[PDB]
């Protein structure tokens, strides 16, 4: 857990969004998410998990987290989940794929879920 | 049944959509797609590929195809791709994941692409 240390802090995606995360010694991720796009305003609760006893020969550290897009300012009736890996070093990255599901009628269920890709770095 | 024989014909998904496909001896898939949902009317040109020499160990047969949702009747400015495998036998299936991308502005890029799951059978649901 250069991993706990490496993951903890602020990350920015390609779109301008800001993730503030704390990694726990036993696999917890907790923090907040502020989105630069979509039906979003202010910050949202983040929760997830990461491999807290990670591999150690060049391989990344698997993780994931969820944000439900409801806070005191807005409710988009959607929740996004990011799955990917933390890669450390002078050019640290969290490379993720993200699924965003919206609540829909049965009829609209085939259009419930978006897929995208987010790359997070430590600098703006 | 070889994959070529097994894949060729008509398949139906959970939503009522209709796939009519011919598998070529060297990996080609050609046919049409008729959608029971969305901005769709009539049939749409299907093209894809499949593994024409699949593993004989009880594995499914990898395949994939694309339909751009434009025809003589409508243009949804979208295209869908299905990736999955054909499983033969008395309860044959084509089990797929499907991406549907719409043309968007740069600003709306993050919501261009839907993901879903389609399960196709030889008999109507």
């Amino acid at each position: 857990m250069t991993a706990e240390a490496g993951i903890t802090g602020t990350w920015y995606n390609q779109l301008g969004s800001t993730l503030i995360v704390t990694a726990g010694a036993d696999g917890a991720l907790t923090g907040t998410y502020e989105s630069a796009v979509g039906n979003a305003e202010g910050s949202y609760v983040l929760t997830g998990r990461y491999d807290s006893a990670p591999a150690t020969d060049g391989s990344g550290t698997a993780l994931g987290w969820t944000v439900a897009w409801k806070n005191n300012y807005r409710n988009a009736h959607s929740a996004s989940t990011w799955s990917g890996q933390y890669v450390g070093g002078a050019e640290a990255r969290i490379n993720t794929q993200v699924l965003t599901t919206s609540g829909t009628t049965e009829a609209n269920a085939w259009k419930s879920t978006l897929v995208g890709h987010d790359t997070f770095t430590k600098v703006k």
